[PDB]
């Protein structure tokens, strides 16, 4: 942990992000996969999963629009169709290999989560199975119900989320933070604002009381939106409004970048959303992109449907809504290239 | 609290700061200020509080390089030698004015203090005698001694700050708060660091929670050094690296500046270290600036001694040091104009 090891991990987060690139999120654990394969037909072998980052990997082109995928633990043990380790195949890309290392949530208090692994987090981190991966991801989860989330709620998770960056760190990682703020609930737009404010100021709170190096934490958001129960409408403006406001409020300049999860948004309206963010006025030292599983991922799974004859198809939808992503990453949908 | 009335304040705060502009401090309370008259042999009479101030307010030129005065309760109530307010002198001049609010320090557990006024803070703010100023400024004072600051003592005087904040801005106040971490101390620069960071960062989620307007607040804080009884060393780019990287760590984009306190430091000190920073390189959207009481008037004092015939050579003073800071605030203290 000292000043080029510091360095090295800015340089890191920056080459994510270069360029208008973005983070593809392939990171789906067996059972959350399984779950998406089993609504399109698709059969949860270890096989189809495989197959399925294979397709991801193997596009052509995808490194001009994607700067990192976050993989899941599984996948880098494992190998393409022809034999090539699947890591093997995002290197030869030039594309940055990141580990997902939270163990999954457990309950907390009433209705709430924290997230957990923390005990042998940095054990794993130096597991030679992720010796090619520069940076990490670590997922908590924010339920919105009356009164909640809980300050307790919001303290721990983002003790926790410090925790793993700063362990990280110290293992030459990059730490992606992912206090998601749950889009399944019932709670009105201004709500969202204004608990994503205690939520993001709390959590630069205890990334500053673990000594993080702020120039080397991506944060990976939520948009402010109203809860999906919600009968409350929005369009891209205010969302692009509401969430530029809250992280010019609560993001120190030292951080070098923020990156949407799409959340259960549409593919369209989560890459508006960015657009929207990017043409808005308002100074700011961090980049504005994305880190999509489902926005990125979903169109493939419902091209492909588990018949090879549909791949090369497949692979088309990821490459066409990269480059849109990426056009949004920088403001520029509207725009012809 | 409207639109068009959150961006009269952050109209204010840039306005305060433009053009390498800074703050004058001249809010002493009388026994404050009586006690560096006394040390000069200069009688603490109301006369001498109010010729004083006269004297720093009649300056000429001094809007070149300060955009608002900070005045003490009783400077609003008082006249020129000539008749005119003393507010006249500096509206005349187009500089800010200012109101400091706090009433002082209380004890606060062992060893520590909390800012009081909070109670009647907003009939205050709603004074005739305040009518023509647009800012305010309130003091907070971090006590070092072995495991101190405490956490409670961090959340309530930040707790404080933001209260105040909130409702100097629904009062059509910019807010200055100031989080003094206090130099008469044995602690190490790294202690002071480490404390920083935990206590702007506390102060930005305080400031989140009660949902101030961050472009309408500046922050008033204190170099990053080693406490006075230290036996330990630093020099102008040490502190400089290590004030804009605490700085950089826990400041969001939306704060439209920092003015730095003097502190107990030198006058020659105060400035050089403002001048160091704004040389270091690393992307930022605010100024940094100074909001000086000793570092200003400490000369202007010492020429003065209370002798009318001295008054002219104080004024000069005042002028020059003010250039000087002014030149430090846009890091070209070492090159001619
Ligand atoms: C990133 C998961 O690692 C975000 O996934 P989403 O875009 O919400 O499916
Ligand atoms: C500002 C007081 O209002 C700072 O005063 P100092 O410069 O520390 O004397």
């Amino acid at each position: 942990m000292d000043c080029d090891h510091l360095l090295r991990l800015g340089m890191t987060a920056k080459k994510i992000l270069e360029n208008g690139k973005g983070i593809l999120a392939a990171d789906e654990t067996p059972k959350t996969l399984g779950r998406r394969f089993e609504k399109l037909g698709i059969t949860n072998t270890e096989e189809n999963r495989r197959k399925f980052r294979e397709i991801l990997f193997s596009t052509k082109g995808i490194e001009r629009y994607i700067g990192g995928v976050i993989l899941n633990q599984e996948t880098f043990e494992q190998t393409s169709g022809s034999g090539v380790p699947l890591t093997e195949l995002l290197k030869k890309k030039g594309i940055e290999i990141g580990i997902k290392l939270d163990k999954g949530l457990i309950d907390y208090k009433e209705k709430e989560k924290i997230s957990v692994g923390l005990e042998d987090l940095d054990l794993r981190c130096k597991s030679s199975a992720f010796k090619d991966a520069t940076f990490a991801k670590w997922r908590s989860l924010f339920y919105f119900y009356d009164g909640i989330p809980s300050e307790d709620c919001i303290n721990e998770n983002c003790s926790i989320l410090a925790k793993y960056a700063i362990i990280c760190q110290k293992n030459g990682l990059v730490p992606i933070v992912e206090p998601e703020v749950f889009l399944e609930g019932d709670y009105s737009m201004k709500r969202s604002y204004e608990v994503t404010r205690q939520i993001l100021s709390t959590l630069m709170k205890y990334l500053n009381y673990e000594l993080v190096y702020i120039p080397g934490v991506l944060i990976k958001a939520s948009y402010v939106t109203s809860g999906q129960l919600s009968n409350e409408k929005y369009t891209p403006k205010k969302v692009a409004t509401f969430t530029l406001r809250a992280l010019l409020s609560t993001i120190p300049c030292g951080i070098p970048g923020i990156v949407f999860l799409s959340g259960g948004h549409g593919s369209e309206d989560a890459i508006g959303f960015l657009n929207a963010i990017n043409m808005e006025r308002g100074c700011r030292t961090w980049s504005l992109s994305f880190s999509f599983a489902r926005a990125l991922t979903d169109g493939v799974l419902e091209t492909w449907r588990g018949d090879d004859s549909n791949i090369e198809e497949a692979q088309k939808i990821l490459l066409e809504t990269s480059f849109k992503a990426c056009r949004g990453a920088e403001g520029k949908l509207w725009d012809q290239e």
